[PDB]
């Protein structure tokens, strides 16, 4: 209780010697605490660079373009994805730089988050989201979000099993007033965004340790929605204002993520936010030793086909072999302590 007790987003200016170990670095910054605030900004050295230049991609294919259509009031909002035709980066920067669909003039970003939740249902905006792909060069060695180094990629060394997304890569091609919504990443996993180039990210996050107060909240709120599926927020369908979490007394933090900045969102940490206009940003999961018991008690999306459902087995047996007898007999009440760090700060 006593690393971070404000509870506050951190910010991280790793040196390019402290930048090279991955996995390290997230002990590190965890030592310091910023898993409380379920979400922390990480700045890399002015020398690193993923790529030489972002010229060459314009002819990159967008598959699955999502209009982002909005209904609401009051704060509460539900955010329905229609599917269009596929387009090329060009194409969509264009629609993405046009006037219908620009940032608005503003001074403070204050005044420009006021204008997205004042204005989220009016005119739905486009987000390439979810596109198959990296924009790291193949020698970049340093937090290469294509081969990032964690115990995560148990799943597809020894298990052979591809969850595109959680451990391959995403691009997100996004513009003003693109949002994702309150959700935490599946499995309760780690998550890894770095934005390439162009307008800023804003990011809002609930501090792991009051997640079951930020739940309770939709609960009543999406009555209909709590009944049909145990973890309905999965759905990253609903948005819920700022001003709705001060209301309702939800602890939060704000931050806005800048081009060449990484955001890490920690397990079980809620998050959401907007795109400022014209941007792309590359995002996939990873996992520490602490996510293992996050992993086993994660909740999942009930209503579906398709949540993504990781076989807990292989990581328990291996990392926790004292209780997987027990485990598998159903009998593991491991309560979890969100303040502390992953056991590889042990050393820091
Ligand atoms: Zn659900």
């Amino acid at each position: 209780e006593t690393l971070n007790p404000s509870a506050r987003i951190m910010t991280f200016y790793p040196t390019m010697e402290e930048f090279r170990n991955f996995s390290r670095y997230i002990a590190y910054i965890e030592s310091q605490g910023a898993h409380r605030a379920g979400l922390a900004k990480v700045v890399p050295p002015k020398e690193w660079k993923p790529r030489a230049s972002y010229d060459d991609i314009d002819d990159l294919v967008i598959p699955a373009p999502i209009q982002q259509l909005v209904t609401g009031q009051s704060g509460l909002f539900t955010q329905y994805n229609i599917q269009k035709k596929a387009m090329t980066v060009r194409e969509f920067r264009k629609i993405a730089n046009s006037d219908k669909y620009c940032t608005p003039r503003y001074s403070e970003f204050e005044e420009l988050e006021r204008k997205y939740w004042k204005n989220l249902t009016f005119n739905p905006p486009i987000y390439g989201a979810d596109v198959n792909g990296t924009l790291y060069e193949k020698h970049v060695d340093e937090w290469n979000i294509g081969r990032l180094r964690t115990i995560l990629d148990l799943v597809e060394k020894e298990s052979g099993i591809t969850i595109e997304g959680v451990n391959t890569p995403y691009l997100y091609f996004g513009m003003w007033k693109t949002s994702f919504a309150w959700h935490t990443e599946d499995m309760d996993l780690y998550s890894i965004n770095y934005l390439h180039f162009g307008e800023p990210k804003s990011w809002y996050s609930v501090p792991p340790e009051h997640g079951k107060r930020l739940e309770r909240l939709a609960k009543g709120f999406f009555p209909g929605s709590a009944q049909s599926c145990e973890a309905f927020l999965r759905h990253k369908m609903t948005l819920i204002s700022p001003l709705m979490l001060k209301k309702y007394g939800i602890p939060f933090d704000k931050v806005t993520q800048e081009a060449g900045e990484f955001m890490i969102t920690f397990p079980y940490g809620y998050h959401a936010g907007f795109n400022h206009g014209f941007n792309c940003a590359e995002s996939t999961n990873f996992a520490t030793r602490r996510w293992i018991e996050y992993g086993k008690q994660a909740v999942l999306c009930s209503c579906r086909k398709d949540m993504v459902k990781i076989s807990m087995d292989v990581f328990v047996r291996k990392f926790q072999p004292e209780r997987y007898k027990l485990w598998k007999a159903g009998k593991d009440n491991t309560v979890i302590d969100h303040t502390l760090p992953t056991p590889e700060a042990a050393e820091f």
